[PDB]
């Protein structure tokens, strides 16, 4: 699809057997999801944003279906206020900015 | 232009007679710039992000040239780690996501 930005660019994702909504975020290098139950090994990471830093769990080679497109990559899980799809996954679904 | 997301989507902006780089950010509702010198009245605001909340100065009807496109709107000035162009200005330059 083409998505205009009069509203937040939210899409449906499927990850770890669960349905969620997430924001297509061109200002996010990485993908950060709210606390959820993901299987397997994970590594501690700290990421920074507007008001400081949060601790996240880093999960690698995670399958995510983003608006019906499959991608595999790193997902960070932790206290983000909203689910963010970052450029690590936006590049895999062929997402571009146009003006 | 069309912009792919293999790198951060940075553009040149001109605001208050100054040249800066800023990130085209679809995950930002509002435009947040690092401390800079802007003329005129401003109102205190608090905005939240990944690691908490920051205090910003809200400036209304501010002219910004974003990659050679003129827009006028609200700009927030405060301790953001990076200059962010949010959807309040991305809609004015006709910016879309496509995949
Ligand atoms: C600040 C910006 C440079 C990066 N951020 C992405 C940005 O789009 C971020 C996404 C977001 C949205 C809503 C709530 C949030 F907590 C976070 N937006 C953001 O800070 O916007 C704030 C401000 C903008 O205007 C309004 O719209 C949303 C609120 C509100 C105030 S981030 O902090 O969420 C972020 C996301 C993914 C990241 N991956 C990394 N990886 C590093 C290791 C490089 O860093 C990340 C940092």
């Amino acid at each position: 699809p083409q998505i205009t930005l009069w509203q937040r660019p939210l899409v449906t994702i499927k990850i770890g057997g669960q349905l969620k909504e997430a924001l297509l975020d061109t200002g996010a290098d990485d993908t950060v999801l709210e606390e959820m139950n993901l299987p397997g090994r994970w590594k501690p990471k700290m990421i920074g944003g507007i008001g400081g830093f949060i601790k996240v769990r880093q999960y690698d080679q995670i399958l995510i279906e983003i608006c019906g497109h499959k991608a595999i990559g790193t997902v960070l899980v932790g206290p983000t206020p909203v689910n963010i799809i970052g450029r690590n996954l936006l590049t895999q679904i062929g997402c571009t900015l146009n003006f």
